[PDB]
């Protein structure tokens, strides 16, 4: 028990958190439906994640990661009960913005708590891997079932049930950890100018471009002239979970036998992601495409559970020992591709076609692994 009971509560608060940013995409254009106006609504979540994260950086490391987590959970509960009482454009826009703010306040605090409660070499990696696996189980296998549940019942009862469950989890966390009972960190604008952190931030912002750009342009490529039914459009990302957990487990296991090596895994993951992005075109069948998607999803875990604890290690070694405003920088890095995707992907696909942007993403991905080589002396720093 002890610290382990908190980890389960935080992890579940992230599984249901990622369920909602991706169960509303197929629901939006059943009400409003000239296509540029609907693009901004889908980009509202990531836009607010860039204008609140720098302001919420120093906020997190000032009151021990509890009040920000509770604030984020409350805001997201408020935003969940608003998606089910909405039919017009403005209400959905406001709900999406509130969801983005709640994510920006909650995910960083949860990751910081997980990193703080497990200070050690062989346990922090395991905790972060568990958190990432719980995130992936909510982000990659849930929306297929949520779509069927909405098609059967609707959008009122399930969303209210989700809000009730989120409130239950928040109340459980409040009862377990009591914040209302009787170290100056490094600011972001000076933490950014670190040669050993900018590379990691760039790798994080580069390893997430293919996921942000494949959606929502993969459906119009599946249905267009290649034998696409309706099941194999929502069931094309579900068999993409086993490689992810396998990669997370493999990287966590290999991070213990070899302690020094924490850049080779990132380079290999980036290479795999680039190769998968390059090979995703030119597959005139469902099975090769789903295999390429499997490889693409597997490559991301290698980068994630090899460059996520590296930030904590660096901020502990050559800075002050507070775990905040660093995962905020990581979140800023991660929330740029998702902001740039649903607005530029359609234009790029219409102009150059779904055969050159994929190679461009692959070439960009295979141009940073050499850059990730300036992380060879980490662990020797004194």
């Amino acid at each position: 028990r002890q610290r382990r009971l908190v980890l389960v509560i935080v992890c579940v608060a992230l599984l249901l958190d990622n369920m909602l940013y991706m169960v509303i995409v197929p629901i939006v254009p059943d009400y409003i439906a000239e296509d540029v106006k609907i693009g901004v609504l889908f980009a509202s979540k990531a836009i607010l994640q860039l204008l609140v994260n720098p302001l919420s950086g120093p906020f997190i490391d000032r009151m021990s990661y509890d009040v920000p987590l509770l604030i984020g959970l409350g805001v997201m509960f408020a935003s969940t009960v608003l998606f089910a009482f909405a039919e017009d454009y403005a209400t959905l826009f406001a709900a999406r913005s509130l969801q983005g703010l709640g994510s920006a306040f909650a995910d960083t605090s949860g990751i910081a708590m997980i990193a703080d409660k497990y200070p050690e070499e062989p346990e922090r990696s395991r905790a972060l891997g568990v958190a990432l696996a719980f995130i992936s189980f909510g982000s990659l296998v849930a929306p297929p079932f949520g779509g069927i549940l909405y098609e059967f019942a609707g959008k009122r009862v399930p969303f209210l049930v989700l809000a009730a469950v989120s409130l239950f989890d928040a109340l459980l966390l409040l009862a377990v950890a009591k914040p209302f009972s009787a170290p100056v960190g490094t600011p972001i604008h000076r933490l950014m100018l670190d040669p050993y952190i900018a590379v990691v931030a760039g790798a994080l912002t580069t390893c997430n471009i293919p996921l942000a750009f494949l959606e929502p342009t993969i459906a119009t490529w599946m249905k267009h002239t290649m034998a696409a039914s309706e099941w194999e459009m929502g069931m094309a990302w579900l068999p993409a979970f086993v490689p992810h957990v396998l990669g997370v487990y493999l990287t966590v296991r290999l991070a213990a036998r070899y302690p020094h090596l924490q850049w080779l895994y990132g380079a290999l993951g980036l290479a795999v992601i680039g190769a998968s992005s390059c090979i995703v075109p030119a597959c005139r069948s469902f099975a090769p495409l789903v295999v390429s998607l499997c490889g693409l999803c597997f490559g991301i875990a290698l980068v994630d559970t090899a460059l996520l604890p590296t930030l904590a290690f660096l901020v502990d070694v050559r800075h002050v020992s507070v775990y905040g405003s660093v995962y905020a920088i990581a979140d800023i890095s991660y929330s740029v591709a998702y902001a740039l995707g649903p607005i530029v992907a359609g234009h790029i696909v219409h102009s150059l076609g779904f055969e050159q942007l994929s190679l461009g993403m692959g070439l960009a991905n295979l141009l940073y692994a050499p850059v990730l080589l300036l992380l060879r002396n980490v662990g020797l720093l004194t």
